[PDB]
């Protein structure tokens, strides 16, 4: 009725339910799985998400917001298979993925084909399907705004302006990245609270993350488990933090998980340093239980995993 | 033997006969042709690539060599197409054409990793197929030589150590990123005369040109027709003057053509002002007629279209 779901009728905003706003189903490099496919194996890849999905569905995730676009390997007819082995309401995205430069097609060509293109996936379809794309997804990084990811930030805006599918970002949370993200989308007409910038977990500069979501955005607490990027115990402590401040209803949570993926820091020996306890599902056994027994009302978890998903579709 | 060949039995590099070492049968970026599919057409690709290659060989071009790798989108199974359809000797290759920074896949990645991946496509196959590749094919450009540029430079050396091929590069004429990847080429202990310093026909400025052909390497002279980076008349008395110098020893020739190719740059619109008599014959309408006219003789011919590329896979 409104949120296209990848293998299903859309749905209405309100029966969303209980959502992770931010999940792999699987990530990979398109370059390197065409032109190396001997390193891949889809078998193993949809066996990982089909098992993972069900143990989030377990303990009563409703739905998954799957930010996988151009540059980690989108791939819609795999996650067809996973909706169909597992009935989780998937939501699927579009938009381009990238650090610094655009692939080389980009050269010479305007922002408003670039927006053409999520345009596309939004009205039309996911890669020759019927399937479309319920929200946009962008990046930046280290490298910070340059001048592709700027255009791309535009194209989003343009997007949105056209289709009203909600923005998902990714952000650096040490170099103001976000921040930006959010005044460029702004600026170009986007509504505030169509906004998620993400990956602001990755930082307990409570003063910066408040920044943003005074401005009227989402703010992504959405990487637990990635120890890497900042410790569970720490996560934990800013949530809390930013809760007991007045900040639950600007607040959504996710594990950032990739039930595959392909980057060599992704490499089993690495995972009990970098990522030990890292699923979809690390919430449920820690964080929550965690703020339910330091004060947290119940409502203010109703509030975070299904009124704030809900209100950012809306 | 010793050259492989896109569905064909390997042959001696001695009946290589007339060869254009530098021309793409098809070129696009990965990551975007598989997110929207909707921007290609197969079937106008196919018929592009096939009616060229025939007018190519009608000219007497006996063998192509393609340095279409990944970034560049190389397919093997439409390069077989191509074959199936004109029964020219194709050559592919291995490698990887970066500007910048690797796909992520290669974050924490080694060296040695990469080279596996060339000897992969060299003593295994490309893309699941039995078509071995005859080279490896790597880049730099006007960014210069970044950390992954140099990484990719060093993994073509092991794999050149390791199975003998030749090394085709890519680089800007204007910044010396081809004397650079030759010295560190040659410093891993590369072959100086298994290298191909490509694009150096950009620029007129011999004294540089030389410098490469001095070390013993063969010089790219490659981009006859796109007048954008140099106008056929400026090669022309470039490629004029280093025979008279005596060169002819060091020197290839070719066009860099592209049947179809999807960067915005290279529309419809733009080419009859960016490269109005670009094609897989234009040498043979415009520059050789203009050598002989000079009194450049048929033994000259013969040794840069025939004997060196001959010695190149030798
Ligand atoms: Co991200
Ligand atoms: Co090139
Ligand atoms: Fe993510
Ligand atoms: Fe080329």
């Amino acid at each position: 009725m409104r949120i296209p779901l990848v293998g299903k009728d859309s749905i209405e905003s309100k029966d969303i339910g209980f959502t992770l706003i931010h999940e792999h189903l699987r990530v990979f490099s398109e370059a390197v799985r065409q032109q190396w496919p001997h390193l891949y194996n889809e078998d193993e890849e949809l066996r990982n998400a089909v098992n993972e999905v069900k143990r989030a569905m377990q303990f009563g995730v409703k739905t998954i917001v799957d930010p996988t676009v151009m540059g980690l390997g989108r791939d819609i007819r795999f996650m067809e298979k996973v909706v169909k082995a597992t009935g989780i309401n998937l939501v699927a995205g579009t938009g381009i993925y990238i650090y610094i430069d655009l692939p080389f097609y980009f050269l010479n060509r305007s922002i408003d084909e670039i927006a053409d293109l999520f345009i596309h996936d939004i009205k039309e379809g996911i890669q020759g399907t019927l399937n479309k794309a319920g929200f946009v997804k962008i990046a930046a990084d280290e490298p910070g705004i340059t001048k592709d990811v700027e255009k791309v930030i535009r194209a989003a805006a343009i997007a949105n302006k056209e289709t009203k599918v909600p923005i998902i970002t990714h952000s650096n949370a040490h170099n103001n990245t976000g921040l930006e993200q959010q005044r460029i989308l702004t600026e170009e007409g986007v509504d505030p609270g169509k906004i998620l910038i993400g990956h602001l977990g990755d930082t307990d500069n409570i003063d910066y993350i408040k920044k943003i979501a005074d401005k009227g955005s989402f703010i992504g607490l959405d990487r637990y488990g990635l120890d890497l990027f900042l410790p569970v115990d720490k996560r934990n402590e800013t949530t809390l933090r930013l809760i007991k401040d007045g900040y639950s209803d600007k607040i959504m949570i996710s594990h950032d998980y990739a039930c595959t993926i392909d980057m060599g820091t992704a490499k089993p020996e690495y995972k009990p340093k970098l990522a030990p306890r890292w699923s979809t599902t690390l919430i449920f056994e820690d964080t929550i239980p965690f703020l339910k027994r330091n004060g947290v009302n119940e409502e203010v978890i109703a509030t975070i995993f299904k009124e704030n998903p809900k209100k950012f579709f809306s």
